[PDB]
This record gives C-alpha cells, sequence and structure tokens, in this order.
C-alpha cells in the first residue's frame, strides 16, 4: 500500500482572540465563535512567508535518510511569491533534499494539496524505496474590515507519502468534479480575493454533493461505511451546514458518529482559521489526533478548490498509527502562541503587505530554531536556518 | 505503453520580422538571426490570453469521444491570469470535457509541461480507458528595448496522454535534477521577469549536463543510442550551446546525427519565439514532422526551468506515427499569419500589459473559427467560442 507516512503542520506564532476581533469589528462574539465558529485567529509576522512556514511544517518529518528517498517536492497554494520559481525549490534546498528530485507548484485555489498527494501515489506505484514530500502552504487574507476577514488564517502542512505509510493507506477510489464557477477567485494584481459570499456556500455544497453522489455511485458506498469523513475547513460553520446536507438519508447511527467525527475534525481549525490548500489536512491530524478510529477503519474525504473542483477519495487507517503522530507537538505548537491585540494585529497586516521588516515587532530572536523570512536583496529573499543546522 | 497519442500546437496571427525588430534596436540583423538564431517573433493581441490560447491548441485533436474519457486536464504556465483559479478550469469548461475530472496548474518556469505529462502516464497506469489532456500555454514577455526582448514569443502546445499512444511511447527513465539558482524569476507584482543573462546560460548548461549524466549512468546509454535529442528552446543558439557541451565525447556519426536532428527540431520555433513551457514540446513536434524518424527509434528529451529544475527522458516512436501529425495544418498555421511593423508590435505589446480592448486592431471579426478574450465584466473574462459550435 501506498499512503501518508508522516504528517505535521505549523502555525504563525501569533493569534487575534475572535472575540476580541467581534468587539473591534462591532459585532456580537457569538457571532464569530458559534455563527462562524472560530474561537483564535492565526496572525502573519512578516518574517514568516510561505517558503519559511513549509519548510517549517517539513522539517519535523524528515530524517536525513528521507532526504535521500524524496524524488520529488510539491508544493500546493494560492499565495505564492513567484509567478515563475516554485517555492518547492527554495524549500527543496532549505530542507537539504538529494539533487535529483522534481520540484514544482500546484495550482486550483483549496484543492491543489489533493491531486498532488494523489499523484505522489501514483509516481510511487513503480518505486517502492522512494518518497515523495508535499506541502501545503498559504496565508489566507481578505483585507481589514472585509467580509472574510473573520474566516482569515496561515499556515502549512507538510506530508510524507511512501510504501508501507505508518499513518493511512489510500485507496483508489478517488473522484473529481469541476464547475466553472466564479465564487472565489483572484485576479493577477489584486492583493486580496473577490467573493461572492452567499454563492461560495452554494458552490462548496454542490462539489460535495457532486462528487459525493458520483463515488458512492462507481464504489456502491453509502455513508454507512466510514468511520467518519474529513472535509476542507474555511471556517467550522461552512463544514457543518456541507454535512448536514447528506447526513439528511443517513441512517441516526451513522448520523451520530460522523457528526462527532466532524466535530473532531475541526477542533483545531477553530484556532487557527482558513489556510487555505492547507485546512482539509489540518483537519485530518485534528481528526486523526482527537479521535481514537481504529485501524482498518475508512475515513472519507473530501476536498474542495474555489473555482471550482472537488474531489472525494477514502483512506485507511493503518495499525499502529497513533504512535506516528505527533499530538504533544502540536498540542505544544498551538498553546505555545501568543495573543495579540486588534490594533497589533492590524499594524501585522499592513506590514505583510509590503513585506515590512521589523526584527523587534517579529521578535525575531526568539525564531532561534525554526526558519523564518530575514530579508530580501536584490528581489531575492533571504532565510534564517534553524540553528541546530 | 502509455504516452503522447495527439500533439498540437497554436500561436498568436500576428509577428513581427527579427531583421526589423534589430533595425528599430539599432543592431545588425545578423545579431538576432544568426546570432540568437531567430527569424520571426509571435506578437499578442489582446484578445488572446493563456486560456484562449490553450483551448486553441487542443480544440484541433479532441474527439467526443475523448472529451467522454479525459480524466484530468492539467495546465502548465509561468503567464497565469489568476492567483487562485486554474485556467485548466476554463479551458476544460470552453472544451466540453466531461465534469468528473481533476483541473489544476502545474508551475516551476519553463518545466512544468513535462511533470505533467510524466505523472499523467502514472496516473493512467490503472485507468486503460482514460486520457489525459496535458497543456502548456504562456506568453514570454520581456519588455520593450529589455535585455530579453529578442527571445520573446507566444503560444500553446497541447497533448493528449493515452495508453497504446499514436504516436510517442514513454519510457520508464526519466531523472530529474533541481538546483537553487537565481538565474530568471519573477517576483509577485513584476510584470516582467528578473533575469541574469550569463547566469542563465551557465545554468541551462549545468543542469542538462547534471541530468543527462546521471541519466546515462542509471539507463547504461550513451548518446550513439539516440536518434536525435529535443530540448527546451529559448531562443535556437541556446539549445545548440548545451548540444555542443556534450556531443563533445560522441562519435563522429552520433555528431552529425544529433546535430541534423536539432536543426530539425528547432524549424518551427525559429518562427514563433520563447513560448516558456510549450518551448520542448511545440521543437518536438518541429522534429516528428520536419524529420523521417523511423518507427522504433528512441528521441532523448532535455526539460529545463530557471530557478532551476532540469530532467531528461526518453520516448520511442510508435509504428504509424506519421499518420498521426498534422504537418500541413502546422505549416499553414504559422504561413496565414500577419507580419506586424514594430511600432505596431510596440502599441499592440503596451495594450496586453493593461488588457485595453481593442476589436479592430485586434480584428476580432477573423476570428470567427477560434476561441478568444472578447471582454471583461465585473473581473470576470469572457470568451468567444468557434462559430461552428
Ligand atoms: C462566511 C461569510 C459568508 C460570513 O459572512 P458574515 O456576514 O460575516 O456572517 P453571516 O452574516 O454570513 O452569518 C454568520 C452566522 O452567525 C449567525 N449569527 C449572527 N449573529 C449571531 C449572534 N449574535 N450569535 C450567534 N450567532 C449569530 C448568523 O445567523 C449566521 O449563521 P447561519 O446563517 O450560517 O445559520 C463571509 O465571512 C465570507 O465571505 N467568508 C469568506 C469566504 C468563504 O469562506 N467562503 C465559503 C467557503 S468556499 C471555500 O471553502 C473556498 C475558499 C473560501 O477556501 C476559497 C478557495 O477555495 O481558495
Ligand atoms: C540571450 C541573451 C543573453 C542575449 O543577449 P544579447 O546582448 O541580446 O546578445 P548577446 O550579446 O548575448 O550575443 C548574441 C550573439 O550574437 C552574436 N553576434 C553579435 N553581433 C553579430 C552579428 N552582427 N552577426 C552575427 N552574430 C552576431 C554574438 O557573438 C553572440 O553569439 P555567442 O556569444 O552566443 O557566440 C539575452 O537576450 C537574454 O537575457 N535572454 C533572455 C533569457 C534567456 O533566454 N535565457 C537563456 C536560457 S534560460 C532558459 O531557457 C529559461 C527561460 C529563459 O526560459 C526562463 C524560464 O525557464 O521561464
Amino acid at each position: 500500500a501506498i499512503g501518508i507516512d508522516k504528517i505535521n503542520f505549523y502555525v504563525p506564532k501569533y493569534y487575534v482572540d475572535m472575540a476580541k476581533l467581534a468587539e473591534a469589528r462591532q459585532v456580537d462574539p457569538n457571532k464569530f465563535l458559534i455563527g462562524i465558529g472560530q474561537t483564535e485567529m492565526a496572525v502573519s509576522p512578516v518574517n514568516q512567508d510561505i517558503v519559511s512556514m513549509g519548510a517549517n511544517a517539513a522539517k519535523d518529518i524528515i530524517t536525513d535518510e528521507d532526504k535521500k528517498k524524496i524524488g520529488m517536492v510539491i508544493v500546493a497554494t494560492e499565495s505564492a511569491v513567484d509567478a515563475a520559481k516554485a517555492a518547492a525549490v527554495q524549500i527543496h534546498n532549505l530542507l537539504g533534499i538529494q539533487p535529483f528530485a522534481r520540484c514544482f507548484e500546484m495550482k486550483e485555489a483549496c484543492y491543489a494539496a489533493t491531486p498532488a498527494i494523489q499523484l505522489a501515489k501514483d509516481y510511487l506505484a513503480t518505486r517502492p524505496n522512494e518518497k515523495v514530500l508535499v506541502i501545503a502552504t498559504d496565508t489566507a487574507r481578505y483585507g481589514l474590515n472585509s467580509g472574510g476577514e473573520p474566516t482569515q488564517g496561515a499556515g502549512a502542512v507538510a506530508m510524507v507519502i511512501a510504501h508501507n505509510p505508518s499513518i493511512l493507506a489510500l485507496n483508489e477510489d478517488a473522484v473529481a468534479y469541476t464547475e466553472d464557477v466564479y465564487d472565489f477567485w483572484r485576479p493577477t494584481g489584486h492583493k486580496y480575493p473577490l467573493v461572492d459570499g452567499a454563492l461560495s456556500k452554494d458552490a462548496y455544497i454542490r462539489s460535495f454533493q457532486q462528487s459525493w453522489n458520483e463515488y458512492a455511485k462507481r464504489q456502491g458506498k453509502s455513508l454507512a461505511d466510514f468511520a467518519s469523513l474529513c472535509f476542507h475547513v474555511p471556517f467550522t460553520k461552512m463544514g457543518k451546514k456541507a454535512l448536514e446536507s447528506i447526513i439528511d438519508n443517513a441512517d441516526e447511527t451513522t448520523q451520530e458518529r460522523l457528526r462527532s467525527g466532524y466535530e473532531d475534525a475541526v477542533d483545531y481549525n477553530r484556532y487557527v482559521g482558513n489556510i487555505y490548500t492547507g485546512s482539509l489536512y489540518l483537519s485530518l491530524i485534528s481528526l486523526l489526533e482527537n479521535r481514537d478510529l481504529q485501524a482498518g477503519e475508512t475515513i472519507g474525504l473530501f476536498s474542495y478548490g474555489s473555482g471550482s473542483v472537488g474531489e472525494f477519495y477514502s483512506a485507511t487507517l493503518v495499525e499502529g498509527y497513533k504512535d506516528h503522530l505527533d499530538q504533544a507537538a502540536h498540542k505544544a505548537l498551538l498553546n505555545n502562541r501568543t495573543e495579540v491585540s486588534v490594533d497589533a494585529y492590524e499594524t501585522f497586516f499592513k506590514r505583510f503587505d509590503d513585506v515590512e521588516f521589523d526584527e523587534e515587532q517579529d521578535a525575531v530572536h526568539e525564531d532561534r530554531h525554526i526558519f523564518y523570512l530575514s530579508n530580501i536583496e536584490n528581489n531575492v529573499r533571504e532565510y534564517h536556518r534553524p540553528e541546530l543546522e
């Protein structure tokens, strides 16, 4: 079998309390906490770009042996920093991976990480001793006082795909669904995305229903066959509406189980926000660590990308997977962050727009053990490398 | 066997004479004709963007049956018009391909179409009745009076990957090579690429030598084993220098053959210019149609992307491939174009920068049988479809 052998995520060291953001935006805190379903929003310091966040997510799950066996590094993002050079190239360099590897980016809104791991699996079919590194990295920025502001976030998720995966085996049952719609998009030159709020929810749910229906038909399966589902998470309130749209034909036993699985799956996302390509996979991590699913059980996954493309596929838990997760590290990552005021958040936000370096505001001295953007000279980004290196 | 079943290209209806461009830039025409090795430069009218060019390249090689079997549409480009929405989604819509397909973009400078077709092959390994559509589409724009201006071009190449390919079987011997270098890149916000002319030369050749050397070692092969080599073509002279850098250990019979093959491979490119991701594949079309290679013979291909990533792999000619090409149509495509003066070219160029529509200057009435960008309303691009639909 081939699948996810290792998985990890990274989010910036700052966050803004959603209740505080609500107060600053003149709305009832529960509108954000319950209405949208978010609790803490990741805030990006200038010294963390998609390259450094991606490197930080992958660094803790790649051994010296893995560096010799990785044949491809694929970066999924819709927050690129170059129109030509793939961020996968810089990350491959920062991680010290062997040279004879393919490095490139995949793009399609929040969907890109899915074809990356699926095609990584196809690539590995005839290469039992190789591995593939897939990294989802993004900064969901809508703008101060914008409609999408409350759903903002930033982070990266790294996955190592290989034979005899220690965590999840990817099954051969994926089915995608494409439909040309303008629910969310970002033309060249626009700093923030254009969005048709209401339309985005309809497009999202339709893609899910169409993808699921075809999958059920082709595989002769039903929701009762899954221990849990795992979806893309722009915000928990979204995934709940999508969930209820179909469980609406499932028996009571299945409904209770899938609803419970969902809460476990979006637990971590509630404290981060939308991280685009990485949302579904951050939710996968949350599900694997917060729930006690048994080996051999199957998870049903739905990946979405505005524009739009959806895909439903399944994966099976591998015997002993709990021993290959880093729940303590992940809980620590989230708890060790520092809360910043809305005012401070707005200042950070504006500085990020123009990559305005400030080593004191970004408290760079604290980042000795991680990768971070240190400066830009002659249009070339320079990165600080972990001191242990 | 799995490989290229159908292949075609599209370039805009205008071009500027390189001798004329030389006179306007105050340089000897031969500097361009022989020095760089280019004769005519493709010129982009505003009504041709990467989406319409891509659709035009694919439309003549997609049958109603293919539309039902295509499982993925992958667009390779470094000239994206949206930071989130993949151009593959619009092309999938324009071509009327069945809905249950993956659509996304791949990015890594001029390298992206290669992992696209290679992974398309891997995807098809267990899907005997499916096909994959790969489209390389780009606009190489350096700027008026810039160092790279003479190498400019625009166009798209479409390839249908399938089982029992009618033209070329892709062999299982690919090897890529990645090395972080800033020879060419384009930070977000930059209309044109930043380039280190001299460095780009060395980077291109080093990538080729490193990739070829590892390929030769892994396969136990030599240049004598190839009927011809096919490379990425930013400009003919480039590929000649790279070529001479290794043939420099080949016998005389091999040197004569590979040099002759190179001339056949860059024939079409001389009249178009650099089309980034599509250069290597436009050269492949040129080689297949201009040379009389025999079934069973093998071609060695080198793909390059600044940044940088290179890859060397081989493909074998299928019996009867000549009956599946479209040489007459291709000669017509190039011949039916209209020459524009340098002043007109500069006017087109400046208009393209701001997507300034002008139905008379772009002469849209002439484009009744092709796809073209007709307008942009509320940040959404609208396309004219062939009237035969
Ligand atoms: C998400 C919206 C539309 C929200 O927009 P909004 O106006 O800020 O909030 P709302 O008015 O839409 O509703 C908030 C909810 O809170 C409730 N509420 C009201 N007051 C209270 C109160 N006092 N206490 C408790 N609850 C309260 C209210 O009733 C409502 O519940 P609902 O209508 O859902 O049942 C907006 O912020 C937005 O446009 N979001 C960003 C876009 C987005 O996330 N798209 C949807 C998903 S599409 C997707 O996943 C693709 C994407 C986004 O990732 C892009 C890509 O793929 O790249
Ligand atoms: C290509 C350069 C460097 C040329 O720059 P230039 O200054 O315009 O011309 P040159 O000075 O470099 O030399 C022109 C040649 O003409 C000769 N010459 C001189 N006068 C005469 C005359 N009267 N009669 C005949 N010949 C004459 C002269 O001797 C020389 O021959 P060479 O040095 O090669 O032997 C520049 O235009 C440039 O920067 N090009 C764009 C970048 C590029 O194409 N890079 C090379 C490959 S990198 C690649 O393939 C990646 C890329 C570019 O596609 C990016 C991506 O991946 O996305």
